[PDB]
């Protein structure tokens, strides 16, 4: 791999709504976002059927659950703007049709809400600059207008609050290293200016918070092995160093806090197989990486049921999106194989950002 | 004191909104539940006054965030029967009158959200056992007939979510010992065998969950100081023992997991000011307990705002609600002093369990 | 039980020889020390068989091993002043006769070794005052005069080095409180005024250190439970608050640091048989205390075997000394039952401090 | 670099005497092994100067303190046997001649404390593999005869005991690979199997215990980074994954528990200075790489002082010895710059493996 690569991603974005029923959205053969869901938020769950919104779309969607439990996807459309829909009751398959934002994006939308119950949209623009656009007020359809952060963009943008209630987004930049901005006041329109956390990446960044309310950021590197990097807390603005971890993977990676509070990451494996590492320990050092059974054709998409057992999506040999889970709570419980989720193919709508 | 006292409640209930402002609930000297809220989800933000719900009540007004965001309030009535209000929309003052659960009920409620979406109400009944019902569908006004758990309870109730999903709750027993009862299951109707976790307690248990995913009860004890103990995770059915912090409380305690995933507790000490107390490092020991100035009357009722700074309600010495803050999100950061959210004074409604 | 009470002592003092071998230390029926040894450094090791020094004492002994490998044991004579002897050569069996260290003492000694290899010894005086004396060379028979650290104690004194060199003492004061006192600078006769731990306590104080370099004190309250302080550590002169431990013991209490880092407590139980408790996780929460099978007569002695096996000595009901152990290195290792360690009786020869 | 290369080693080996004083050893341009120390273990302590051993050696001499104080130093003869010496009383300029103990030796020789007392030495013999010889009596000169434990080394070894008494020996393999060797019981003559650590290295291994009693090894990769793995403990045989730390060292890294139990590791930079990361928190990520002015010319030698102070050794460009140290026992002390211990040049006696 070139160190300008970015590694073959998801191929769903995956929501919990306010019943934690898991919904999953991608993008057909017809060019269209589809959705399936769980009927029921149990482990035996059937999957309610694809149901397809209309309309041509041109990114991978992004899926968020308003500070009202509604779900809302954000797309490009064939116009290159900013498009979105949304349920328009928690729960409930009664749907807008999709409602333009406007807008010119050069990548797949990212969504994140902030601590103030307002979603926020970031975007690489024609510019390629990050973009950014939000609810004017929580949970309502009254959105701001478009605005700048700058910057340089090499990747798709990756947001998530810090434990204080400020959006953090990370973004690959024209020299291949990780970058990142922050608000310095929680839900304000007040940001820092880029910085670069060096180190060249070849995915994506990824980024959740550990349980001492520090982020953790994960991406490809250069030799396409999986590295990390965390923020110091305690009122330091700085970071660790980057730690690599052997194995070869091939795709963006996934990560995922188990109810233990350990951190978790799934990525497809030199192999093409779905590789998973766990912290042993609390901040610890981490696993070996385990394969499951399986040749897989996308990054896997990772996610928590309402009783925490952890469940993946991937796209399989058939283009078809398969599933395998925790068959248990515990930290410790077996894995299912993959199960098919027929009736439609997928295929990979990311933004081709070069 | 003597092993049957229950220990002087907090005077107000508290919630975020959908937004993250905060909301408190507390009844007047005409016995109706009144609220008050942030008018923004800032450091600075004014109150927006106090509010009236018309009725007479015969409880402490508890207080919940369904899963569509939306606040709703449970109150025993002038008929002793359980009677709810709620938002109509989320972050909006249009609220439904008081509408009736009917039951017969000796306690104050308590009110928890199931993993799935769905508000669970526990009481103590007419026969003295718990009991509780449920809104069937998630955030809908469909709810079950009251079904009853058992027991002979001796305080109000506790419950709290497990990591796994499964409502846990504890009350005071006749014996004056904590005991628990617990969903076997995530979110169902299948219900374990009441258990003793020993020790005498002459509080509410107030309960919160660890970063690890482990729950963690506080209590006053019978030689009136702070008590506590956890589960010990990891898949085992046990607990730990229980350990005593020095330092006489006469109030409940209130319980607070910081930003930084370290556990406070908050109390009337026993110069009848607030003390603070919190764990110095992860799973720590315990710090001395620090006093704020000022002689309260009423245990501690503490919150945490949108940027994660604590904030702590009591009842003052003029009857009216006083309240302090963190002035920043930092662990370290300092505190206001007491400052009165003025225009009503309160009661202590709690129901007499005696 | 009285404030002023101090709970049964153990019957034994033990150390680890240069070859780790396990030795032990106690009085007989003619009030003379003897010392029996494990042959071997192995899990089913003989012992070698009780051996007598000739000499009438009056305190318990204390051994302590010298930076050179030579155990050398403190006692009182029947003059009331401190006397000493030693191995002449690590791992033999060739003692010195008793030789004179004067002073005058009223209370059992206690012997630390500094962390530039000079023992030192700790007594009450004449006055009830702390009273020390020390190898001014490492290893060597050239020994200080005495010197006073004043103070007023109630109990034996316990030393513990900190992690940083420096001998801190800790000894019940004339208030029943715990106080404690230190070098200032690593083994230097530069000391710290007394301070005081607050809180009663009814037996001596037992002293470890943490892993992370925090000294902590195990010792029986005025409610007959265990309690507990540690040092906050990094850089901070604070203690955390006190927490008791709910189970009524017998005896003083016994504390190791098990070979994965976790503290382990023995006591005599309510029950008068021998009670476990253990950290279940890093600092954790302790566990609720474990019982051996069979009625003990002293406190417990605990020691750690070459590979890190606890083992356990008490006297037994026929007046002899009987030991238990873990069969494995494992934290979760079994445990043996009671076997004697037979050929004398022993007698408790602490010096009554009334 | 190549995956067979060996980074540079340090130019001393280092021990605390039995009253912790440091002493250093190395080789001077008469081939003659020479040392120093420290007159006190006080940090503003002079150092003795340079004493010499007569006699010329051929590899870089290892030292260890016998379990009864005394230092005892292994070096490789001009006959290609081992040979030691020995300080005839602890804390004491007397020592014997060098002495012999036969052998064929192929590498430098290491030297560790089995946790019965006896030291043990691992060499690569003449055949390649690994060789041992040890103390049959703690601290004495009956040395068993030489005894292979096969396998093919392509680096220095480096043995550590674990927290159960077992020593463990880890050693590059024909195929740079890492791979060790340990025993099955503590302190017995019952060995495993080799078995393969994976990755490959380019350094010599260096290994540590943590708090909890597991072993951790750093060595430096095939990217000439640090990397670093460690035993899952907990009674599993397994070890974690490799990770690597960015930023390119040109030495073997040397590593330290602070008296606050976290990890410290030194090593030369890609700009020939001194190189330092930490563990921020328990287990933690590590820091960024902080650097000291002054280009050395060897790897770091790393010891700590009786107060705990960590204090590092290098050859300067000059040829001689240069020493820099903590000021404070603090883990966030100030350090020294570099000062010169001078009196003689040093030469790389290290065996060419190649």
């Amino acid at each position: 791999i070139e160190n300008s690569a970015i590694a073959l991603s998801g191929i769903v974005s995956v929501a919990n709504n306010a019943d934690n029923r898991l919904e999953v959205f991608g993008v057909s053969t017809d060019s269209a976002v589809w959705h399936n869901w769980q009927t029921a938020p149990l482990p035996n769950s059937s999957w309610a059927g694809w149901n397809k919104f209309n309309g041509v779309v041109t990114s991978k969607p992004a899926v968020h659950r308003n500070s009202d439990g509604r779900l809302e996807v954000f797309v490009r459309g064939t116009d290159n703007a900013l498009w979105h829909n949304w349920q328009t009751a928690a729960d409930t398959n009664t749907w807008s049709s999709w409602q333009p934002l406007y807008g010119g994006i050069t990548s797949n939308p990212e969504v994140c809400l902030n601590s103030d119950g307002r979603l926020e949209v970031f975007v690489r623009g024609s510019d390629n600059a990050l973009w950014h656009i939000w609810q004017t007020a929580a949970h309502t359809n009254s959105w701001s207008n478009w605005k700048s952060l700058g910057g340089t963009l090499t990747s798709n943008p990756a947001a998530h609050l810090n434990a204080d209630g400020r959006i953090e987004v990370f973004a690959r930049g024209a020299d291949n290293a990780l970058w990142h901005i922050w608000q310095t006041a929680a839900h304000t329109d007040q940001w820092s200016n880029w910085q670069s956390l060096k180190s060249v990446i070849t995915s994506d960044p990824v980024v959740i918070n550990n349980c001492d309310g520090r982020l953790e950021v994960f991406a490809r590197g250069a030799d396409s092995t999986l590295r990390h990097i965390s923020q110091i807390g305690s009122d330091s603005v700085s970071w660790s160093n980057w730690q690599c971890l052997d194995g070869v993977i091939t795709s963006a990676p996934a990560a995922v806090k188990n109810i233990s509070g350990q951190l978790e990451v799934f990525a497809r494996g030199a192999d093409n197989t779905l590789w998973r590492t766990w912290q042993t320990s609390h901040n610890g050092p981490w696993s070996n990486w385990s394969s499951f059974t399986g040749i897989i054709a996308s990054a896997p998409t990772v996610a928590k049921n309402s009783d925490g057992r952890i469940e993946v999506f991937v796209l399989g040999l058939d283009k078809a999106l398969w599933h395998l889970w925790q068959t248990t709570s515990s930290t410790t419980s077996s894995w299912t194989t993959w199960a098919l989720i027929g009736g439609i193919t997928l295929i990979d709508a990311s933004v081709i950002l070069e």
